């Protein structure tokens, strides 16, 4: 009875890793290779770059034979948007990106498991089957130390290599509790705050 | 190792259901009864009433002695408020609702999961442990018939009462599909849209 997303081909899908800081740290790259998907990384993107690179990833025909996509973004920005390296004030809007990859713009991954996992760092029908984790934290964090990965993707790598046959829904339910925990302890400019939306119709594991 | 939310108190909790058009149908009265929880239903409130009943059930002391609290509300509205049965454009925001039983307006309720089940018809730290279901459809469907339950309190009460051993997340998912497929078969006034948003650190289950 349990409906349950496909997940058997090889590969699960492409994985977008998108590093605008510099402080990802393989984790997620090791992570999703681990898992079964095909990585592709990219560095130093401007909000122009940015949009080149997933109006490609959006397009590519190869999604057909994949059962899922994952896209991870770090960088700067403001509350919904990412700048990028860019010094601006007006981001990428984030509903622009996600907009890209729904059924009608995006018909190869239609009916698939969209994952959007972002780090973002600020200053103090067609929409179905979408992920979307956003974590925001303190521009201060980068300034102290803009090469340590945030706990959101420290704490998201664990969970998903250290337990991929647990659902990811129930996974980032551990990490909200995890976050929780660390927030408590810590000073406001040191804490993270985890934002989840999604539109699952089925049970997602993220193996198979 | 998997957390999960203290469910055992009798009973469960109070199930607080407020129904300001009249078509609840006693589906979720009679599901939460089942479920463990002391039902207690309000009909015909104003927003006044809404808020003079929503700040009682915050203050209960004896929710010291239980290990959730449950709140069904259907209600016309607008986007993010609801109007009771007020003819009104500015109603009763639907984040000051929540606003009363966060952790510090409610210390009986502080670490226990509150559920917040919303039917609204429209015109075309302190956080953590809510769950806030939201579904939104046309005000066109009470000129029709306001006697008939919406499909998803009529979906919510088929899964909780048949699946009542299942997550309430997992049993969520299916309701999305569930509502998916039914927006895909009818017109746009027929539709209904179901919006989750939650800050679960454990798993939640309805039983023992």
């Amino acid at each position: 009875p349990e409906e349950r997303y496909k997940m058997k081909s090889k590969p699960l899908g492409i994985c977008l890793i998108i590093d605008c800081i510099g402080n990802e740290t393989e984790l997620l790259r090791d992570t999703f290779t681990s898992l079964g998907y095909e990585v592709q990384k990219f560095l130093h993107l401007s909000m122009h770059g940015i949009s080149q690179i997933l109006g490609q990833f959006a397009c590519m025909p190869e999604h057909r034979d994949y059962d899922s996509f994952v896209c991870v973004l770090v960088s700067r920005g403001g509350s919904q948007s990412v700048y990028g390296v860019d010094q601006t004030h007006s981001g990428l809007p984030l509903h622009h990106i996600r907009r890209m990859f729904m059924g009608d713009s995006c018909p190869y991954l239609a009916g698939k498991p969209k994952m959007f996992f972002i780090q973002n760092y600020v200053v103090s029908h067609r929409e179905a089957d979408f992920f979307w984790s956003l974590c925001t934290a303190d521009m201060s964090l980068l300034e102290q130390s803009h090469s340590s990965p945030s706990l959101y993707l420290q704490c998201l790598s664990q969970k998903l290599r250290q337990e991929r046959k647990r659902p990811l829904l129930d996974l980032h339910i551990e990490l909200n509790g995890y976050m929780y925990d660390w927030n408590s302890r810590v000073s406001a400019k040191e804490k993270y705050y985890v934002w989840l939306q999604h539109t699952l119709r089925k049970k997602l594991i993220l193996s198979y």
